[PDB]
């Protein structure tokens, strides 16, 4: 039923074909565990595979299939053929029009939606995380495949691993993981789409984008960003986590950007 074509990046993310009796061949992407895997390892890799099998959006990345009868262990998923959105907005710099990264956005938004309603906490949303089809469509995921190891994108934190750069400050300092954490990586999504993929925060530090944040400091609008965009960054980005949108109030704010386009013209 599986079949491989070549391999992406190292388990292993790797493109193939998917062939189930009632159903067309369609293009797919694998997720592979490395050669002597461990009980808890095939345990953690088999729980993320049950948590993506949850779900079904249309902004949400569309699990295929799972191999479990035998080894190696596989993740099946519908291959997005523009992959992350990070890379994929630095190679295409400046090539897209404001309404289409606001849809690329309002994509994300519903997404989350979907995911806040079904009482998951991502926890790791990043432009990283987002996959994007040919036709521009963008698809959250995570367990998927460094800019300076010194300042890494996630710090070794006893419990586990945490992006300081898209962590919500009470996330950083008490684990507090919630919906409303996940709108402030949304704010930080916002900035990565609307800057084609820069680093936030640039130069600074790990532990100077900690000490920024709770002095105040806020990440200033991307060149040609409209003010309405930034202006929800920073309702993304309230330091009382009560206060920021719901993802439900994002997609109507979006909406009703996209319903109003000149509102996207002042800079
Ligand atoms: C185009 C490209 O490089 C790419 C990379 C990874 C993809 C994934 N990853 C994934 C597989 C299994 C579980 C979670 C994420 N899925 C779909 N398309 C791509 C495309």
């Amino acid at each position: 039923c599986v079949k491989i074509e070549e391999v992406i990046g190292a388990g292993e993310v790797c493109r193939g074909r998917l062939k189930q009796p009632g159903r067309r061949e369609v293009f797919v992407a694998i997720k592979t565990l490395k050669v002597g895997y461990t009980e808890r390892q095939r345990r953690d890799f088999l729980s993320e595979a049950s948590i993506m099998g949850q779900f079904d959006h249309p902004n949400i990345i569309r699990l295929e299939g799972v191999v479990t009868k035998s080894r190696p262990v596989m993740i099946l998923t519908e291959f997005m053929e523009n992959c992350a959105l990070d890379s994929f907005l630095r190679l295409n710099d400046g090539q897209f029009t404001v309404i289409q990264l606001v849809g690329m956005l309002r994509g994300i938004a519903a997404g989350m939606k979907y995911l806040s309603e079904m009482n998951y906490v991502h926890r790791d949303l990043a432009a990283r995380n987002i996959l994007v089809n040919s036709n521009l469509v963008c698809k959250v995921s995570d367990f998927g495949l460094e800019d300076d190891p010194s300042d890494p994108t996630y710090t070794s934190s006893l419990g586990g691993k945490i992006p300081i750069r898209w962590t919500a400050p009470e996330a950083i300092a008490y684990r507090k993981f919630t919906s409303a954490s996940d709108v402030w990586s949304y704010g930080i999504v916002m900035w990565e789409v609307m800057s084609y993929g820069e680093r936030p925060y640039w130069d600074m530090s790990n532990q100077d984008v900690i000490n920024a944040v709770e002095q105040d400091y806020r990440l200033p609008p991307p060149m040609d960003c409209p003010t309405a965009l930034h202006q929800l960054m920073l309702d993304c980005w309230v330091r009382d986590r009560n206060l920021r949108p719901k993802f439900s109030q994002i997609v109507n704010t979006l909406d009703k950007l996209i319903r109003n386009p000149a509102s996207l013209k002042v800079i």
